[PDB]
């Protein structure tokens, strides 16, 4: 049993169980807009809209899932002001009037003040029919950017190999409970269960196919995602009016942002944040973008003692076997999220009259994925 202090939860993982849908009446103005964002885009009216809001106080948002809910409806107002319709045509200051409430609430939640995946993924969903299962059938998005966007897909199909995942997370208790008190039998039981879970989840991943289409992906989502780090859209940052005075740079929606992402890779010692490269460097800047608990609780795995140390160490081809299924299961994970990328990303792009950064960085994390295979 993993301690509540981490916010995993045994069913959904790392996702925000059963998310706020409504937040208090006093943030109307707020969520009307929110809602709104393909009529407001389209028409032109959004920025405007924004523009005339009040600067309205974060303290009547009294509860974590109505702060997430906020960050999730203040994130999503933000890119779409930010982005526009997502032609080209930039906003480089973000309004005092939401900026300084963002701000405030991102401090308060340990986040960045740009929209995150814990934001649009893990906490941007809802059951249809609350008595029936947790399935792409039965479940929907609470905010979309556009008509079409297939935000739907994309924040959905994440989340469910989120879910998968969680099947594997609460079995790490087990691993490090197996090594302190040397129960042989009872580690490779538990590395068979997680390689078992982590195949589950690539069979989820599937499913993007079904849900996305590629020119809607890479024209408009990935638009609404960008971010302000290395951008020559927006050089120097953003500037959040009334917060700080100059602009500041944040990272836009990534895969590095899931904890599912970077905790399989810590709990079997695969080092993907050593070695001084690109991808280490952006997998450990990305813990930032985390929830806090989440962030806290791969320091945590990362504390306890190795796994594939203990592996290695026993002379035991059998725990061998089970450590490397894990393994193979993380490769052909990577191996996947590449062969999206190529689909969704680089094709589109080529016949644009863009991904290899991404690509590159997925090929870093596999290969150092593949080098960790015991045999
Ligand atoms: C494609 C999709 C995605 O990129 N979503 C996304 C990005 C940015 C956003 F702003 C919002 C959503 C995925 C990659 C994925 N997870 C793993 O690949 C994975 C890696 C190791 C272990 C496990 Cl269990 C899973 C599915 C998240």
């Amino acid at each position: 049993m993993i301690s509540k202090e981490y916010h995993i939860d045994e069913e959904v993982g790392f996702a925000l169980p059963n998310p706020q849908e409504n937040l208090p009446d006093f943030y109307n103005d707020w969520m009307f807009i929110a809602k709104h964002l393909p009529d407001l885009i389209e028409s032109g009216q959004l920025r405007e809209r924004v523009e005339k809001l009040n600067m309205l106080s974060i303290d009547h948002l009294t509860d974590h899932k109505s702060q997430r809910l906020a960050r999730l409806v203040l994130g999503c107002i933000t890119m779409a002001y930010v982005w526009g319709k997502g032609h080209g045509d930039v906003r480089k200051v973000l309004p005092r009037n939401i900026a300084v409430p963002y701000c405030q609430l991102s401090k308060k939640l340990e986040l960045p003040p740009i929209l995150v995946y814990a934001d649009c993924v893990l906490a941007n969903w809802k059951k249809k029919d609350p008595n029936k299962p947790l399935t792409y059938e039965n479940m929907d998005v609470l905010f979309s950017f556009r008509d079409g966007d297939c935000s739907k897909g994309f924040f959905l199909v994440s989340l469910l190999v989120e879910i998968a995942a969680a099947s594997a997370i609460k079995v790490i208790p087990t691993v490090f409970k197996a090594m302190q008190m040397q129960e042989r039998d009872t580690l490779l039981k538990a590395l068979l269960e997680i390689a078992s879970c982590l195949e589950k989840a690539l069979q989820v991943f599937h499913q993007i196919h079904d849900h996305v289409n590629p020119k809607a992906f890479f024209s408009v989502l990935r638009i609404y995602l960008s971010g302000w780090k290395g951008n020559p859209q927006l050089s120097d940052g953003l500037v959040y009016e009334g917060f700080w005075e100059d602009p500041k740079e944040f990272a836009g929606g990534s895969a590095g942002q899931s904890s599912v992402f970077q905790c399989f890779d810590v709990l079997l010692g695969i080092q993907q944040t050593a070695g001084g490269g690109h991808a280490a460097q952006f997998l450990q800047d990305m813990r930032r973008y985390m929830p806090p608990a989440h962030r806290n609780f791969l320091c945590s795995l990362e504390s306890n003692p190795s796994v594939r140390e203990f592996v290695l160490s026993k002379g035991d081809a059998g725990l061998r076997e089970a450590y490397d299924a894990c393994v193979k299961a993380l490769v052909s994970l990577r191996s996947y999220h590449l062969q999206i990328v190529t689909k969704y990303i680089l094709i589109p792009a080529s016949q644009q009259p863009g991904g290899t950064d991404l690509m590159n960085f997925l090929k870093t994390v596999r290969s150092t994925t593949e080098k960790s295979l015991l045999k």
